């Protein structure tokens, strides 16, 4: 069994910051499951629009506001706590975090920590 | 992409009960991602040993206390939000919500929701 703690990871070289983002890496390719498993703080006033490419990902709002775009459709979603998307490499998509929003995120296949 | 909120799901047959827990599905195998993602509430009190065999689990404490217990160790770890902990068919387990607790489950591969 794996055991961890969110507060030890965010003190790692497991805890990445970007622009706009920061992300506690819990679980990444080395760690075997087969995806890759994340807590991801999306800053607010960002607009971002990063995907891994050649990967899937599902992300989970557990705190906070924003929206995601979808621009092959023009929809505009309300992200906020239970609040869950699914991306893929065709999906073409803005989240602009409102206030910071928190996220638990799944990559398949995982995320490496190496880029 | 897909984006679905958990008030929704949890008033569907997406939403299943057992002895000690509920769970909200988010995904599962026929949405397409490899792995399903689901809410699921522990409750106060029970004792949980369930494996899905054949799987791998990963699960982070959102809400709520209690314990995991690694029967293979004698470690018992403390539930906390920001805890997670990952399971395979090997461990021998035992999870123990001292309030209710609120966790993000993810399974590979993903549950099919027939069981």
């Amino acid at each position: 069994m794996i055991v961890r703690n969110l507060g030890d990871i965010r003190k790692t070289d497991r805890n990445v910051r970007s622009d706009g983002w920061a992300s506690a890496r819990m679980l990444l390719k080395d760690d075997g499951m087969g995806f890759s498993f994340h807590v991801t703080t999306l800053f607010a006033g960002s607009e971002l629009r990063m995907h891994y490419q050649n990967h899937l990902e599902a992300v989970l709002v557990l705190k906070g506001t924003g929206t995601i775009e979808d621009l092959a459709t023009g929809e505009v979603h309300a992200l906020r706590p239970g609040v869950m998307y699914a991306l893929d490499d065709h999906d073409r998509h803005i989240v602009r975090p409102e206030t910071d929003i928190l996220t638990a995120c799944v990559f398949n296949p995982p995320v490496t920590g190496r880029e």
